[PDB]
């Protein structure tokens, strides 16, 4: 069946996207952990170096800065990256549609 | 219609990819802003620490280094990350094909 | 043919995903190179600043930390990011199925 072959093509596209989303999530977890470690060490350095004491903080808060973005310090204990977890709401709706179709 | 159901499956795959591209773009903007802040603070530190004055710069330019990649300094004011914006050229061509099909 | 039009829609979804995977791989290579340069410079700084000599290393190894994640140093010469290359196993299986279908 040509019908069967087209369903298989759709299934491959769906599976390749799901695997790529998982792979990107895994990669970003490694990047996030690494960048957070650099933030922690940079803060630890700053706290142990008296020659840096006169340097002011920019006091630019996270969200305003993300929308608007030396000098002054930009990195603070508010700079840590949170985990990235991609929504599967669309894929879940597709899965619900398939279960229904399957008669 | 089986026809209608298959169009719906294609539509879900298309929408899930578009949402994931937007989500990745949002995530990379946060990562980029954070890494740029670490570059700025690292440069600010270097400029205020006399014990680092004898350390040379590698003088490896961005593009050659990206293709070829302590020691000497690697990070400079040329290291800042630019914004990432993913092409939708293929999706735009698909949208043009759909508008036409729709008779 | 409606058949021909649906194959074209599947082809656009497949191509848009392949292009996006390539684009993400290109972007992550730039981010990875940049973060590795920040690690190298942070290590170089630490090695030239006597005021940091009493600061201990956390001695948290990469894999346990990635699963479990100042203080002590988190960044070491074991923190460098490796290259990210996304599997195309599913897409390769789809390509093999298409070659076969094509009679
Ligand atoms: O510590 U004396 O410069
Ligand atoms: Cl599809």
């Amino acid at each position: 069946e040509e019908f069967s072959d087209m369903l298989r093509l759709i299934d491959y596209n769906k599976a390749a996207l799901s695997k790529f989303k998982q792979d990107v999530e895994s990669a970003l977890h490694v990047f996030k952990t690494t960048v957070n470690s650099l933030i922690s060490d940079q803060l630890l350095m700053r706290n142990h170096l008296r020659d840096l004491m006169g340097v002011p903080y920019c006091n630019y808060s996270k969200f305003w800065y993300l929308e608007h973005a030396p000098k002054c310090w930009l990195v603070t204990n508010g700079s840590y990256l949170n985990e990235t977890h991609f929504s599967d709401q669309i894929e879940q709706e597709a899965d619900n549609m398939i279960t229904e179709m399957l008669r």
